[PDB]
């Protein structure tokens, strides 16, 4: 009767209606995917900025090391120097008196 | 991040939706049983037409026995005035010769 | 993550479920086709039956009057055998007088 | 009729069906939110080692800044001494002459 279109109606709209769930559902789906997508490019990010700190330490610490060294190679050569002049001074004192 | 509010929205949606397919799903619901009230009507009514036919059928039947009943009765009244007449005809014949 | 594939399933699943009400719905849309066309049967069956009706009424009622019509009939022709054995009771009582 | 109950149970599983729909997108929503929060951890993450990077570069520069500096100080330092002792040479030789 008029009843049996009302329930057909029905039905062909729940048939419309779960169409648009299953595109949105395909919409969710892209959701995760993508935010899948995301997750592994921070996460390599983060191990990639690790990795620099990492070497920027090792360079820095190596960097360092080789300053320290030059630094105590001039020290000792400062030293040398330092002793000949202090004995050039003495030798020196001894000559001038020795004139006089 | 941003693909995060994406498919969040998409779930809220496939969420909305539903909701929607349920409210269709009542309706469809309400129309079998809307459908079954007419069918029941219907239902009905044949029977109570079957019903008036063999009434009616019945009532036919006895009538038309009764009227009958009637008929064969007045049938036989008339035979027996019928005979009644040929007894008294002859009679009558016998007595205006014994007259002559 | 881990999240995600649990994300991703729901989804899977949600998707899942839909066909399973579009079959559904499929069926449902078979019952109010099964039923339009129970209603379109039992509508005629009553048709029909308002047909039988008014024939077996229209039957009954000319059968009726075909019979009474009879009855009538004989009612008038016992009359008139009725009238005639009167006349010759009386026409019989004044032979047998005249004779004695 | 016998159509109606199928009609009816068909609504009645889609009706059941949704309600599976509607635990699952919840998961899905969880889902996401559980993905949005590992988002914003990582995300910030991120900056925390840009940040100790930029620290990192700024410290060795200026460590090596503080050292660099000191080996030219040793190096001035040092021209002065040879210088003094180069001076020192000469008027002692002129001295021992002197004496001879």
């Amino acid at each position: 009767s008029e009843a049996c279109r009302d329930g057909l109606r029905a039905v062909m709209e729940c048939r419309n209606v779960t169409h648009l769930l299953q595109q949105e559902l395909t919409e969710a789906q892209k959701g995760f995917q993508d935010v899948e997508a995301q997750a592994a490019t921070c996460n390599h990010t983060v191990m990639a900025l690790m990795a620099s700190l990492d070497a920027e330490k090792a360079q820095g610490q190596k960097k360092v090391e080789e300053l320290e060294g030059e630094i105590t190679t001039l020290n000792h050569k400062l030293q040398d120097a330092s002793a000949e002049v202090e004995r050039l001074r003495r030798e020196n004192q001894v000559l001038s008196v020795r004139i006089a």
